[PDB]
């Protein structure tokens, strides 16, 4: 499913991501834009052999099981294909563990590089939330 900017903002909100660990909604929406272009079906393989899945591009080295990443840890306890669904619930629950992990949203490279220190509020402007 390719979400609309405001549709995604609204679902993320409803899912408890707004201000989750001090990161406002605009942060989450910006990171989703840059990680997957709002497409829940986005996948990207990494040099290490791991793969990023879904709207939030969650890595199979640590967070989910895809059956082909040796030494994966499966911290979110889910198969990686669950992260590709039209329903963002598992992506969200998993992102919440990730962000609680220590480095915050810095875990997301596009967030760090394209979102961080920018006017992220722009991302939810005009939305009915």
């Amino acid at each position: 499913k390719v979400f609309g900017r405001c549709e995604l903002a609204a679902a993320m909100k409803r899912h408890g991501l707004d201000n989750y660990r001090g990161y406002s909604l605009g942060n989450w929406v910006c990171a989703a834009k840059f990680e997957s272009n709002f497409n829940t079906q986005a996948t990207n393989r990494n040099t290490d052999g791991s793969t990023d899945y879904g709207v939030l591009q969650i890595n199979s080295r640590w967070w989910c099981n895809d059956g082909r990443t040796p030494g994966s840890r499966n911290l979110c306890n889910i198969p990686c294909s669950a992260l590709l669904s039209s329903d963002i619930t598992a992506s969200v629950n998993c992102a919440k563990k990730i962000v609680s992990d220590g480095n915050g949203m810095n875990a997301w490279v596009a967030w760090r590089n394209r979102c961080k220190g920018t006017d992220v509020q722009a991302w939810i402007r005009g939305c009915r939330l």
